[PDB]
């Protein structure tokens, strides 16, 4: 009956899958036009909030290259007010600027459709095995926010 009313909270995947395609996404050899598609992304505290799964970029040093300089960049010039736009958006918006997105870049996306990872959070569709995760038994069901 919940599908009928349209609300079911957990539609965003897991961070779990998320780490199988941008792990792909390296392996593709992406060209500079999509490597800031990650290296340029830089999440907000927000943006792991309602992203969970924390980012992989690093600013590339233990400490820091150099502060001057500013290490990773939100600010884009083609964004107008990204502040004001949710961080979620705001994500999608730093990657906008790959418009040279390469198909063998883009390939690598599709390729965790049958990884093993992704292979047991979707069924069917390619291992045609009918197999999922096992679920757990150990579960906070926390009061949470209010």
């Amino acid at each position: 009956l919940d599908a009928d009313r349209g609300k079911l909270p957990g539609k965003k995947l897991p961070l779990e899958v998320l780490k199988e395609m941008e792990a792909n996404a390296r392996k593709a050899g992406c060209t500079r036009g999509c490597l800031i598609c990650l290296s340029h992304i830089k999440c907000t505290p927000k943006m792991k909030k309602f992203i969970p799964g924390r980012c992989h970029t690093y600013e590339g040093d233990k400490e820091s290259a150099q502060g001057g300089i500013g290490e990773a960049i939100v600010d884009i010039p083609e964004i107008p007010g990204f502040k004001d736009l949710e961080p979620m958006e705001q994500f999608i918006a730093q990657v906008d600027l790959c418009v040279d997105c390469t198909t063998g870049c883009l390939k690598g996306l599709a390729n965790v459709q049958c990884s093993d990872l992704l292979k047991k959070w979707l069924p069917q569709r390619c291992a045609t095995f009918a197999s999922k995760i096992q679920g757990q038994v150990d579960k906070i069901k926390g009061a949470g926010g209010d």
